[PDB]
């Protein structure tokens, strides 16, 4: 049903504090600024909500490692990293 194949397991948990989509390329309107300070505190990055708030959940997955770092140098592989495990488990358990 909701649950799905392993590893996504953790993302959920990450959902419901932020009351978002496990699906990355889902986060709207503006979801993304809540995965993004959830990590960003975990990370201790600087705040990039402010160049992402123009990104979105399919553009934020439809970029690639190097794109989110020349919007965040301290951190953009940080983004498209902790992302990975999200679109990861967005694009199918197994086919997708």
């Amino acid at each position: 049903g909701s649950s799905g194949s392993s590893g996504l397991k953790d993302i959920e948990t990450a959902c419901k504090l932020l009351n978002i989509t496990a699906d990355p390329m889902d986060w709207s309107p503006s979801n993304v600024q809540k995965w993004l300070l959830w990590t960003e505190h975990q990370y201790r990055l600087p705040p990039m909500g402010k160049a992402f708030q123009e990104l979105a959940g399919k553009e934020l997955c439809a970029m690639s490692e190097e794109q989110f770092r020349q919007r965040s140098p301290l951190g953009g592989d940080v983004l498209h990293a902790h992302l990975d495990i999200w679109k990861s488990a967005a694009s199918g358990p197994s086919s997708g």
